[PDB]
């Protein structure tokens, strides 16, 4: 459909896996963040995750979970989520933007509000990681009705039932964690291979060219947060971009 099916018939004209960077907005502060999230789209970032701060990310590593508490001790609202969207919107007009959101706020702001403001704001689709299924039919109609990708989350131990039900999810993309909370992981996307054509990204536990080139020989693409958070942590931005641009080296054919 949009950025995100666009793009990843680029990157196979290109040759390429995507690489999906995910930084937290306000971490270590606004500023420094945003200097960051520039950094990482100058250096090949092909799909990028915008973190929304959220006071119970109960689904985050200990690296993410402690830019949630600072970001919001800085103050970070929606609001301001959105504005770093939509300035980076401006400068990047084709890279995908999924913004990574709890349920509960999306609930607390309202539905109809919420999608409405994403995609007046540059948002492109989201990655709710404690999606209620209970109201998951809800929110998914809603971000139809907002042209929202939907993008559904999988796992190494994901049943084949369960695998048929996330390609129908998926409006362009999916998800899945790479550990049962490698070899098993790639043969659960070996699986969904057979089952579904919508291209899928793997993430949890990148922080090396190696990793990704290891993914990237199985999904069609890698997702990398907490090695970028961290190097973001102290503001070494020469070192983020540094290491994005070595992440995407094992991303090319």
């Amino acid at each position: 459909m949009g950025r995100i099916s666009d793009k990843f018939t680029e990157l196979k004209e290109k040759r390429e896996k995507a690489l999906v960077s995910y930084l937290m907005v306000g971490y270590p502060d606004y500023e420094t963040s945003l200097k960051a999230f520039k950094e990482v789209l100058k250096n090949g970032t092909d799909i990028l995750e915008i973190g929304f701060p959220f006071s119970d990310p109960v689904a985050d590593g200990p690296t993410i979970q402690v830019a949630h508490e600072v970001a919001l001790k800085n103050g970070i609202r929606f609001e301001d989520v959105l504005e770093l969207s939509e300035t980076l919107r401006k400068e990047f007009p084709d890279i995908p933007f999924l913004l990574m959101t709890y349920y509960n706020p999306i609930f607390r702001i309202g539905l109809e509000k919420f999608c409405r403001l994403s995609r007046e704001k540059g948002i492109d689709g989201f990655i709710v990681p404690d999606l209620p299924p209970e109201e998951a039919e809800e929110l998914k109609a809603v971000m139809k009705k907002y042209v929202l990708s939907f993008v559904p989350l999988g796992a190494p131990t994901s049943t084949r039932k369960r695998i048929k039900l996330i390609c129908e999810a998926a409006d362009e993309m999916t998800y899945f964690v790479s550990v049962t909370g490698y070899e098993r992981i790639k043969k659960k996307v070996e699986e969904y291979r057979e089952l579904c054509d919508k291209p899928v990204v793997v993430g949890f536990g990148v922080s090396k060219k190696e990793h990704a080139r290891e993914i990237g020989s199985f999904a069609d693409g890698v997702v990398v947060g907490s090695a970028l958070v961290k190097l973001a942590g102290q503001k070494k931005i020469e070192d983020l971009g540094n290491l994005v641009k070595e992440l995407k080296e094992g991303l090319r054919e």
